């Protein structure tokens, strides 16, 4: 059976929600950051960068949360919703917004996450200028989304996909523990899109089980 | 008919080398980054984040360099080398190392690119601490690569793929204009791997046509 490392962190939830959307069986295995488990040889043999998630599916090993998403959506393509779209062009749009999430959307949001949610618990001083910069930067990204989502129901078109799902875990933080829900709520089309994808049963189940 | 925007810059070269590898016919359209062409209404209708590349293919538009790679490799899958691998498991490994390049390899290398090659665009005084941090970070990533590449000929297995090619444009800066070639040279397997992918005819052609 397929196994996922680190379900309680945000990044692996990109993979968990995809597994649940596709109706795939899996088990999860915790990783104790506090005891440095992710920096010890056993976990490094799965994920050599020492970050989560890591996924082992029988003889097969794969890491990077969005790579895992793609692997699952391709392998189990014919069940559940098609999170890759139907055509090469559809899939191109999914990949495009998957890469926007990885390279443009996530990095400032990760900064807000580290400095607002884990400054205290990890023992880092909260970087107040970086917080202001990261928010301004994320707000510009969200303005682009707002325009796009007024002409398109989901990021890659009229169908929900991996690109939408990739936004769930850290945006859950943004509207929650990070305390900046207004960044989503104040943008009509972004806000309705968030209401849509974040109330899907697969995401609700992920959150009930792995928060 | 397929058109690539901003060929003289590094990120678009990811798309070009994939196009050339696949033997696809294309044209290029210059974008003047210095005068802010990429931040004006004409280019923003193509790429709403105002960066290059953007690709227009008949009725179809797509941006993000690695998405363009995936799109080209899939649309033309049945010609040239298969840069996506053969199986779902192979493609999984390609996607893994493509995402390592996007999220782990590239960010510190981009910081080195900006702050050393384009110092004036980042402003003065030069951020020497961020430069030192970026080099340390990239060196850590390169150590993982060295270990991995001692057990695997290319990143995703025994076949060259998008994941390897995605490394060409900025690593070319690293060993050249950035002036930190030892980061590759001092790592035996990384160095031999680099010698291999950067001597491919498609990469040689990309560089011959689109540098200045
Ligand atoms: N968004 C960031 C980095 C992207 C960038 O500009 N990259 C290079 C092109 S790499 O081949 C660049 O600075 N070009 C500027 C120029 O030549 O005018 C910034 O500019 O502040
Ligand atoms: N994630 C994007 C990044 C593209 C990118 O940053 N391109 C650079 C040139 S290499 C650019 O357009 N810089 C202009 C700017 O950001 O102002 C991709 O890979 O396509
Ligand atoms: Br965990
Ligand atoms: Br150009």
């Amino acid at each position: 059976v397929l196994k996922v490392y680190g379900p309680h962190f945000a990044s692996p939830k990109r993979a968990l929600v995809t597994l649940i959307e596709k109706g795939v069986a899996f088990e999860t295995i915790p990783v104790d950051l506090m005891k440095g488990e992710h920096k010890q040889p056993a976990y490094l043999a799965l994920q050599p960068f020492g970050t989560v998630p890591a996924v082992v599916d029988g003889d097969y090993k794969i890491f990077e949360s969005r790579a895992v998403m793609r692997y699952v959506a391709e392998k189990y393509r014919s069940q559940g919703p098609d999170l890759l779209g139907k055509t090469v062009e559809d899939r191109g749009q999914v990949e495009q917004w998957l890469d926007v999430e990885a390279t443009t959307y996530h990095p400032p949001l990760l900064n807000l996450t580290l400095h607002i949610m884990f400054a205290s618990v990890m023992g880092f001083p909260s970087d107040e200028k970086l917080i202001k910069e990261s928010e301004e930067k994320l707000a510009g990204v969200l303005d682009v989304y707002e325009a796009h989502l007024s002409k398109s129901k989901y990021l890659a078109g009229d169908f929900v996909s991996l690109a939408d799902l990739a936004h769930l875990p850290f945006t859950d933080y943004l509207v929650g523990p990070i305390g900046k829900a207004y960044m989503i709520k104040d943008r009509k089309h972004v806000s309705a899109w968030w209401d849509d994808i974040s109330s899907r049963p697969a995401w609700k189940e992920t959150v009930a089980k792995y928060s």
